[PDB]
């Protein structure tokens, strides 16, 4: 488990600081995006997962990575494939899956 938990704060300082992490820094504000209240039923993001990960309330690395994946379901959701948020968001997505293999 330690050498679990260990590896999320890895990939999450990795994914903190990777150029594509600008729009997963923060909650999505929505009085600043039409629709984002009614479109995306659970909002997740990168300082949200920090947050609980520092409190310590990951049980597994599994409950970690299903946080990671909803960040970015939600991204595919609500931004199209080609806009800027739809892109950084692929490489987001592509780099968490590719690294987090690197252990798993
Ligand atoms: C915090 N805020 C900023 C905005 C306005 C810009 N803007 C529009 N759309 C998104 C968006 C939609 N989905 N995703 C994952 C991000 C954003 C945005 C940009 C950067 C961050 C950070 N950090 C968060 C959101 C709205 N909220």
């Amino acid at each position: 488990m330690h050498s679990d938990l260990t590896f999320c704060e890895i990939i999450l300082m990795e994914m903190e600081s990777h150029d594509a992490a600008w729009p997963f820094l923060e909650p999505v504000n929505p009085r600043l995006v039409s629709g984002y209240r009614r479109i995306i039923k659970n909002p997740m993001d990168f300082s949200t997962m920090r947050e609980r990960l520092l409190r310590g309330g990951y049980t597994s690395s599994e409950e970690f990575a299903a946080d990671a994946l909803l960040v970015f379901d939600n991204c595919q959701t609500f931004n199209e494939d080609d806009s800027e948020v739809g892109k950084a968001g692929h490489i987001m997505r592509r780099f968490f899956e590719s690294r987090w293999e690197e252990f798993y």
